[PDB]
Formats: structure tokens, C-alpha cells, sequence
């Protein structure tokens, strides 16, 4: 679990999303696994505008953060979940790094902020999916 409140969104992964975060819907792509909806409260979180290849992510099955390095943001082949069918998810950024199912929503920052969210992971390699390009975040 987890997500980024930046201004009066709340961004999270689309297959942990909610029913409210559905019902106050500003924004969602199945091929980013990214939902973002509506909230009452401002958020603080800054979102980095960068291309940045180095980070520290939440790895919440270690209660630990971890330093990485981690590829640009491309099109990479994700297998079936019970989620989604086998299809490459954009925007996707990977690490050699831990991660489990339920470190989703993790948070991946740089020095200038907020680089993304934990969406992938498997075999000694953890997958973030950006929101660096999302310039509306901010307006
Ligand atoms: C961080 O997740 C994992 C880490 C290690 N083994 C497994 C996982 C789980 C994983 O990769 N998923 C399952 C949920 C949907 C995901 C997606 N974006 O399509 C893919
Ligand atoms: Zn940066």
C-alpha cells in the first residue's frame, strides 16, 4: 500500500484503488497502473521534474528505504495477475532491489522529490512507475 498527495490529488496504484478514489476519479491508465482522484485536504508532496537514475524507495516488506539505481521510464512486459492479463506496462522503471505484492504504492524520491511508486517487482528486481511527466499534477 501507498500514495502521493500532491495539491488536492492523491495518486495511487489503479489495482489498489478504492471505491472513493473511483468515485472522485480525475485520471486513470491501465497500461501505467496509475489512478489519480480528488481529495478536500492539500497535499505537500513534491513532485520531482527530473531524469534522475538514482533514488531511495520504502521497501515496506523490510521496513527499510533503499538505495537504487534504475533505468528511464519504457515499455516493459509485466505477467499476468489476477489485475491485469500479461502486457507491457509503460512509463515503467526498474531496479535491482527487494520487493513483495503488497509493497505497492511505496514511494521512490531523488534529491529533487517524488520520482514514483512501487507498481512491479520479481526476482531480485523492483519495478516504479513515474509521475515525473505529469506536469498537471502541479496546476
Ligand atoms: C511489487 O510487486 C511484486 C513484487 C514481487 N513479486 C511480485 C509482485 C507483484 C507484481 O509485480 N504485480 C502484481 C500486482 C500488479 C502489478 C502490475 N503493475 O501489473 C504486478
Ligand atoms: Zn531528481
Amino acid at each position: 500500500s501507498g500514495a502521493i498527495y500532491v495539491g488536492n490529488y492523491r495518486v495511487v496504484n489503479r489495482h489498489l484503488a478504492t471505491h472513493n478514489d473511483w468515485a472522485n476519479l480525475v485520471w486513470e491508465d491501465s497500461s501505467r497502473d496509475l489512478l489519480v482522484s480528488s481529495t478536500t485536504a492539500q497535499g505537500c508532496d513534491t513532485i520531482a521534474r527530473c531524469d534522475c537514475q538514482t533514488g531511495v524507495y520504502y521497501c515496506s516488506s523490510r521496513r527499510k528505504h533503499y538505495p537504487v539505481s534504475f533505468s528511464k521510464p519504457s515499455l516493459i512486459f509485466v505477467e499476468a495477475s489476477e489485475y491485469y492479463p500479461a502486457r507491457y506496462q509503460s512509463h515503467l522503471m526498474l531496479a535491482v532491489g527487494h520487493s513483495e505484492p503488497g509493497d505497492c504504492g511505496g514511494i521512490l524520491r531523488c534529491q529533487h522529490g517524488v520520482v514514483g511508486i512501487v507498481s512491479t517487482g520479481g526476482n531480485g528486481l523492483v519495478g516504479f512507475a513515474d509521475v515525473r511527466d505529469l506536469l498537471w499534477l502541479d496546476e
